[PDB]
């Protein structure tokens, strides 16, 4: 209870580039291992955070996500903190689509928006376009904004109120694109990217129960590593 006043920052992190990443396919549910090219850029993100101390460290249990947490406690010098994994911190699930070139999934969603192109679908809001892809999937395996944005945001706020208990401080969260997306949508859609790269960085901010967005999709770790 005397947590009220504590400051927890998530430095909420896209994982590396991946093989199906490299592939263009659907890398939701499904997983798979950094590319070398992936591992360099993951080890600057590490370098890039050697001076930001962290408490705890998190990630999904997606495969990718532990390998990136890995190199980015290595790089920045905690290799002996605990890696907690979390499944309800994995990317959307995709359903049918798991696996599937993104072109051929962006094809069969924007026939279920009835757009001409998926192009269009850049105008859609997050939320109606992960409600689209459960649409488009026959099975209805594929997650919509309402089952998707109701476990990020429950763990993520599982995650905020121990840190808080424990005194506050910086949480590492190894994560993936629209997971990032999606949160950043629930806590201020006035700052809401889609595409955030891999190895960058959101870091958000949370206080007494307030979430506060500082930063969407930082590429200034890396950066900073690859000097």
């Amino acid at each position: 209870r005397e947590t009220d006043s504590n400051v927890v920052t998530l430095y909420v992190t896209r994982h590396g580039k991946t093989i199906l990443n490299t592939n263009h396919r659907a890398q939701g549910w499904a997983d798979s291992p950094l590319v070398e090219k992936g591992v360099e850029v993951a080890t600057n993100l590490g370098t890039g955070l050697k001076d930001i101390h962290f408490m705890n460290a998190y990630s999904s249990d997606s495969g990718r996500a532990i390998e990136t947490a890995n190199l980015v406690l290595k790089y920045s010098e905690q290799s002996k903190l605990k890696l907690e994994q979390r499944k309800k911190l994995r990317e959307l699930n995709f359903g049918i689509f798991e696996g599937e070139k993104l072109d051929n999934m962006w094809d069969a969603v924007g026939k279920a928006a009835g757009v001409t192109s998926p192009e269009e679908l850049l105008k859609f809001s997050i939320q109606e376009v992960i409600d689209l892809i459960r649409a488009a999937d026959p099975t209805k395996q594929a997650e919509d904004w309402e089952l998707f944005s109701t476990r990020i945001k429950a763990e993520i706020d599982k995650i905020s109120e121990e840190a808080a208990k424990d005194g506050g401080g910086n949480v590492l969260v190894v994560v993936h694109g629209l997971l990032i997306t999606t949160l950043i949508e629930m806590l201020d859609s006035s700052k809401t990217k889609l595409g955030v790269e891999n190895a960058s960085v959101t870091k958000i901010v949370y206080q007494d129960g307030i979430y506060t967005v500082e930063s969407v999709g930082d590429m200034s770790y890396v950066a900073k590593g690859k000097e």
